[PDB]
RNA sequence: AAUAAAAUAUUACUUUGGAUAGUUUAGUUUCCUGGGCGAUGAAGAACGCAAUGAAUUGCGAUAAGUGAUAGGAACAAUAAAAUGUGAAUAUCCAAAAUUUGAAUGCUUGAAAGUAUACUAAGGUAUAUAUGAUAUUCAAUAUCCA
């Protein structure tokens, strides 16, 4: 057989088949484009870059 | 020999202190009933959410609360709004339930993270041992062609 190892031989490997679903959790994503941005910084020095950089 | 500043003595009032008296939404013991947790994720820890909250309380990206059922007019420190077309309040109910934690895909120091499969992001599954069934195999281990 020309090697001295002998490893698991290859079985078949048949892919997951549950019968039930696991979990019935909504599907809805939290972090959307609402979520995501509290709110702007509206202090004396974050305003001072909108004007020149630009900069939100 | 002499004065009463100091010193001493009693009473009244004031002061420092908090005993004494009155009081209790706190405890101690005994007895009665139960002794009802968790992979359908427990107990514990962390973080976060009130119009103005630091703690505490309640709660979990539906945030000091949502729906349903009872409940009937409030709350209050200050404004607002909503309100008998239903405010507070209550519940063995329903929906929802962040990071962890037996913690369970892999790693975890105070570590930021990350692989595959299924249904770019999001959500599930994948730890170890284990009972049953299906299935693919290994061993000339016993025969046998």
């Amino acid at each position: 057989r020309y090697t001295t190892a002998f490893h698991r031989p290859a079985t078949k490997n048949a892919a997951k088949a549950p019968k039930y679903p696991r979990s019935l959790k909504a599907n809805r994503n939290k972090m959307d484009e609402f979520s995501i941005i509290k709110f702007p910084l509206a202090t004396e020095t974050a305003l001072k870059k909108i004007e020149d950089h630009n900069t939100l």
